[PDB]
């Protein structure tokens, strides 16, 4: 499994409108997405090359003249971080190229994902040295990584799915983290990287403040447990927690390379709390059963966080059968808080 997002695929220039001022720009739309464009780079119908946000695109001034304004420091490279923007009023969200720009993908097709092809890479928050102390070994490859596809590009999929029912639960914004076990051995990862229990390591101080390192003995299968840390010294910390916490949100069956069913998941969260295990879970909402339109499904997103008087990053559907889920994240929220 790669549970990573598409960042740069082939897709098909949508409805183009204009923006009024110096109008050397205009709205593009991307499947679900609104993006601004130069002047005359595409019509409809036309393929280019989406990067959505959160992309890392290294800096290249023959490839990407257009962000050699916008270059960062990142991981020790310079490039840009693809952001939410608002430009004259108009959300922008992601970039969008013309094929001209990509010679070597000329053969490529709609929906091929060329992240790779392109040397695009994931941009993630800044973390501490707490939460990415010593790196003991790679990602195990025998466990999903626990990113979500957003909803903009699952339009068809959500029409597809209506009448299905999902597991509501609110995203929060922290680092992932996962505790595993597989046969004699249990370990304690964070995004990318098998970490290694330093006593300063906030990955491990929180697995063995739940005791979910026990826990993961009392279940003795192959599991991982995959969740979000936060609190103190975690992104500014603004669900105000003293100290720091995991909050479940997956359970991946190792031998059966998938992820447990929101009721598999939710049995074993009440056996280990039942035996003196405290793993905490995501606030879970109520049931939904989806009859909606991704701008109705983005609307909900905004929301309470775990606290109430906190605005939430978004929303995670998971669908009871476990074999599809998606992610909403808030607008408002991304406008807002451009750190992240």
């Amino acid at each position: 499994s790669m549970g990573v997002r598409k960042l740069a695929t082939i897709r098909t220039a949508g409805e183009i409108t204009p923006i009024a001022g110096a109008e050397a720009i205009e709205c593009c739309h991307v499947d679900g997405w609104t993006c601004v464009i130069k002047k005359g780079e595409f019509k409809q119908g036309d393929r280019g090359v989406y990067f959505e946000i959160d992309s890392f695109i290294k800096e290249d001034n023959d490839r990407y003249p257009m962000l050699s304004k916008q270059v960062i420091d990142y991981e020790g490279q310079r490039g840009t971080r693809l952001r939410t923007a608002r430009l004259r009023g108009q959300l922008s969200q992601g970039l969008f190229l013309p094929m001209d720009r990509f010679p070597e993908l000329a053969s490529n097709q709609v929906g091929d994902d060329v992240t790779e092809i392109l040397g695009i890479t994931k941009w993630e928050p800044p973390i501490s040295t707490n939460l990415s102390g010593e790196i003991l070994g790679e990602f195990p490859t025998f466990i999903s990584k626990t990113d979500q596809e957003r909803v903009q590009n699952l339009i068809p999929q959500i029409e597809e799915n209506k009448g299905q029912k999902f597991e509501v639960t609110v995203k929060l914004d922290g680092s992932s983290m996962t505790v595993y076990r597989k046969d004699d051995h249990i370990g304690v990862c964070g995004r990318n990287w098998e970490l290694r229990e330093t006593a300063t390591n906030a990955q491990w101080h929180a697995a063995r403040r739940n005791k979910m390192i026990e826990g993961l003995q009392f279940l003795n299968r192959n599991l991982a447990l995959q969740g979000e840390i936060i609190g103190e010294s975690i992104q500014g910390n603004l669900e105000k927690l003293k100290g720091q916490d995991f909050y479940l949100f997956d359970i991946y069956d190792i031998d059966k390379a998938q992820y447990l069913t929101p009721i598999e998941r939710q049995s074993l969260v009440k056996q280990l709390n039942d035996n003196g295990f405290t793993v905490k879970h995501v606030p879970i909402l109520d049931d939904l059963e989806l009859n909606h339109t991704a701008e109705q499904i983005l609307a909900m997103a905004d929301g309470p966080s775990l606290n109430k008087n906190v605005k939430r990053e978004g929303l995670v559907f998971k669908r009871l059968d476990g074999k599809f889920s998606f992610a909403a994240i808030s607008n408002a929220y991304l406008e807002k808080h451009k750190d992240r």
